[PDB]
């Protein structure tokens, strides 16, 4: 129901999926 923290969460979430 956020918004901004969706942002954050899907910044950390891909981050250590793109990461190699």
């Amino acid at each position: 129901i956020x918004g901004p923290v969706l942002g954050l969460v899907g910044s950390a979430l891909g981050g250590l999926l793109k990461k190699i």
